């Protein structure tokens, strides 16, 4: 599978993580994680 392994986040941008992954912001930045 494709990974994403997006550095870095945020609540205004969760395109770091689209599709494919999901980023958790916390508080406004966050981490990109992949469930696949």
């Amino acid at each position: 599978l494709p990974r994403c392994d997006s550095p870095f986040c945020s609540l205004f941008r969760i395109g770091l993580c689209g599709d494919k992954c999901t980023c958790v912001p916390l508080p406004i930045f966050g981490l990109c994680v992949p469930d696949v």
